[PDB]
């Protein structure tokens, strides 16, 4: 079942199949380790795309199940096979570039692997379809946009030496970040024409503390050893992601709340989203703002050393998700500079732009969409 | 003062001024944070080099110095200028690749920075001149090597997948580390016909804990307290070159020592050699084992959460001073390796090649001399 707007697009699409250029469209997938996103553009569609089917999904085999659905939906609609696909997965990827590994997908193996061979040939054709990782289609998404002039449409300045100016990115490296089921990473380079996509997986880095004199100190060694404790069983210093997402802010606020002993259940319940909207109100949902200030508290931290590390100009805060959530960082600036800026070299770092998405949009698919025309 | 090999040697170069090809040569200096060495080579030495003169020297006025004196030096034994120069220098550089800024050398801006325009014109001819980080020199001259099937001559495999054949790089991204005054990180990489360098500054990032059921958790926190005080008055989480480097290992030697109360001044004073050394005799130098192994343990904490955020597919433990270090990691293969896979995501990095340099060889210089070359 397909909705009225997407049934009258396709109708207008397949009048080309018997002109001279034929009708040639391409498929883009954005698999997140929550929701999966499926769109297809024409060959003259560049900055443009149509959204046909979006699903809650936690496992590759309800992903084959949705794929052979949509595929042949769209079949009945516009008869002609798709020139090309490229998956944005929230994983890593084999290799020979045929197998999808979705990190935070739950079961075994088979439940969390996606091949290529297993993809409907109508919407996935087997000689021309690729796998990226997410955020590494996130990075080609961006730099489609920076191309054709347009990043200042969803992307402002938070601070910087370029933040009076139009969002437009220099050749230098740019950090990419994304906060969502898991947290995304990666880098934007120029080294050597154009820019190139390193993928990375730095959301599952051991976290760094605080220095011992900080006034946090104390309370974020309590933290990490109660998230260390309940993944881990102690054993292991926990990853960023591991408070750097979604389920990572519900444990965050779950431990606010353990400290307080506030036992009420309904506040006790809120999931990600919950948590991050009440924490807008300082004085009247205060657990949730002490939660949300070490959610992006540790972001930053992550993003501190990152850009030291990779030695980057800029970074990027990215994903949809991050929209809803810019008005907290905003009232919260100090404190998360505060962070931002604690380090040795802090003047190493004093002159990288910050930027953040504003409006919704899908870069993922963006991003798959370009590589899947080749 | 040259020597008299280098004296003999230019001797033999400079018949070939007078020929129809002419004296084209090259030069090629490594500035450490302690040492610095100065090599030419002629067009056609392709994998070897003379190396003219080292010097001790900790601020950049002092390189101007000695500098200009080898510069005339040679200039009075050759006669004719050199057609390109390079210098992989331990630190950071401008955008615009006109100055070099020494990480760790002492003094004010004017002491840790040199500029190209203060270089000699006989051995750094204006236009032909470049700046590179020393790791990324490493990575040329690894890259160098590999190109020409010679890696085995100077790396040996650790552990990994590749530990049975003969040390060759693949088609996939490597880290490159070295121990020395600081630490030193890049990664080859291999994205898209060749391997690109790309020049890091990880060293720097702030540390990571253990596990808190970790036995060494108690003992970590004193340390790293110990540290953060002494460098930064506990304002800040220490740098993982803060254990990792010489210095690092003298600080962490010392701290060694207050907790066992060892008060013998002479076993007090060791500099990072004598400790490093000292620490392959288990029984009889028990508290340089002890700092040995912690050094080694950061080491370890840093090159695997880099392998996960990178995905690399193995690891280069490269200078001189790993040369000497070899043993002691041997003979604390199971410690290092306890610490290496001690990861919730130790199934990604279960395959990871790990090589360590075995002969002593300037790669630094290697890189260097392909780079002046244009
Ligand atoms: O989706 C955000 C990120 O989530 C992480 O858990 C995955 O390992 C990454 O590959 C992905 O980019
Ligand atoms: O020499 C090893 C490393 O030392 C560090 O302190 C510097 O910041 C690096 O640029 C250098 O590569
Ligand atoms: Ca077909
Ligand atoms: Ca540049
Ligand atoms: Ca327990
Ligand atoms: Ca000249
Ligand atoms: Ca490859
Ligand atoms: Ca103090």
């Amino acid at each position: 079942e397909l909705s009225q707007e997407v049934t009258q697009t396709l109708k207008q699409w397949r009048v080309a199949a018997v002109s001279s250029a034929g009708l040639k469209y391409y498929v883009g997938v954005d698999i997140g380790g929550t929701n999966t996103r499926l769109a297809l553009a024409r060959a003259e569609d560049h900055d443009t795309f149509l959204q046909v089917l979006k699903v809650k999904a936690d496992d590759t085999r309800k992903l084959i199940a949705f794929f052979d659905s949509v595929s042949d939906s769209i079949r009945d609609l516009l008869g002609v096979e798709a020139s090309g696909a490229c998956l944005a997965g929230a994983g890593r990827i084999s290799p020979d570039g045929e197998v999808l590994d979705v990190t935070n997908f739950h079961g075994d193996a088979t439940h969390r692997r996606l091949k290529r061979s297993e993809l409907p040939s109508f919407l996935f054709p087997p000689t021309k379809t690729h796998f990226i990782n997410d955020l590494e289609g996130t990075c080609y998404g961006v730099s489609s946009m920076n191309a054709s002039d347009a990043l200042d449409q969803c992307f402002k300045p938070l601070w910087g030496p370029a933040s009076s100016d139009k969002v437009t990115l220099q050749p230098d490296h740019y950090l990419v970040l994304a906060v969502g089921t898991g947290l995304g990473i990666a880098t934007l380079l120029s080294l050597r024409g154009g820019f190139q996509v390193m993928p990375m997986e730095f959301g599952h880095v051991a976290i760094s503390p605080v220095g011992p004199a900080n006034a946090a100190y104390a309370e974020e060694t309590r933290l990490l050893e109660y998230i260390s404790e309940k993944l881990y069983n102690k054993e292991h210093a926990i990853e960023y992601e591991d408070i750097v997402s979604g389920r990572g802010l519900v444990i965050t606020y779950k431990w606010v709340l353990d400290e307080a002993n506030v036992q009420d259940e309904s506040l006790r319940s809120l999931d990600a989203g919950k948590i991050a909207k009440n924490a807008t109100n300082s004085e009247a949902c205060p657990y949730a703002h002490k939660a949300m200030m070490l959610h992006f508290k540790f972001l930053m931290r992550i993003a501190k050393n990152l850009c030291i590390g990779l030695q980057v100009r800029g970074m990027l805060l990215a994903g949809d998700n991050q929209v809803n959530n810019n008005l907290f960082l905003e009232q919260n600036l100090e404190s998360l500079r505060a962070e931002f800026f604690d380090h040795p070299k802090k003047a190493w770092i004093e002159d990288i732009d910050l930027f953040t998405q504003t409006k919704p949009v899908n870069l993922n698919l963006h991003g798959a969409l370009y590589v899947a025309r080749g």
